[PDB]
């Protein structure tokens, strides 16, 4: 019925990990993230991965991710910066990626129904396999929220940003959305743990 993704797993044993729960995962490259790890790593994980595993990065320009999806032979992309439409299409026809494009909440202002009418139109714009809506922290999360929820009506997004054991059942039967997706919330002390996924996938699975 849905679709879980846990991000940024570095090494095999975190890899194999997931695998037992998740439908998709995610490799960290050229980003500022505590998770990057280098391409020929990436492409390691990626060669040996059971289920779809996303090149995740914040590229920003074509050639930089033609050149990391040459070096990983990544098949899924997460796109996770306001690149052009045309140049995922690009990276689409020319490599034969799959993309999740991210899109980054807007807070700025300040009825959730009208920051939903921009990121819907700014939405629009893309043809991409799935959407990712990553919310933010601090108070402005409730608004990041209802904004998602207007969202996730026109399209099965994937939510994201913030997502734990304890907070996603709250999340998902507020925004409903198709699917979610969590790193750091599943991370004891910075490794992807199995009583934390599998108390994060206890509240996902109920439909
Ligand atoms: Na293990
Ligand atoms: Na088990």
């Amino acid at each position: 019925v849905e679709f879980v993704k846990i991000c940024g797993v570095k090494t095999m044993d975190e890899l194999r990990l997931v695998e037992r729960y998740a439908d998709a995962t995610g490799v960290v490259v050229n980003s500022r993230s505590k998770r990057k790890v280098p391409l020929k790593t990436a492409a390691e994980l990626i060669e040996m991965a059971e289920i779809p595993i996303y090149l995740v990065s914040t590229m920003k320009t074509f050639p930089e991710w033609a050149n990391a999806v040459e070096k990983t032979g990544a098949e899924y992309i997460q796109v996770h910066s306001d690149m052009h439409p045309k140049a995922v299409n690009r990276l689409k026809d020319e490599y034969g990626v799959s993309v999740m494009k991210a899109f980054m909440v807007p807070r700025e202002s300040d009825d959730p129904a009208e920051d939903a009418e921009r990121l819907l139109e700014l939405i629009g714009q893309y043809e991409v396999d799935k959407i990712l809506l990553d919310t933010g922290v601090g108070s402005g999360r409730r608004h990041d929220y209802r904004v998602s929820a207007i969202i996730a009506k026109e399209y099965p997004i994937v939510l994201a940003g913030g997502l734990t054991p304890e907070n996603v059942g709250e999340a998902i039967r507020w925004v409903k959305p198709a699917g979610v997706d969590v790193s750091s919330g599943v991370e004891r002390n910075g490794v992807k743990d199995r009583v934390l996924i599998e108390a994060f996938m206890a509240v996902v699975r109920n439909g």
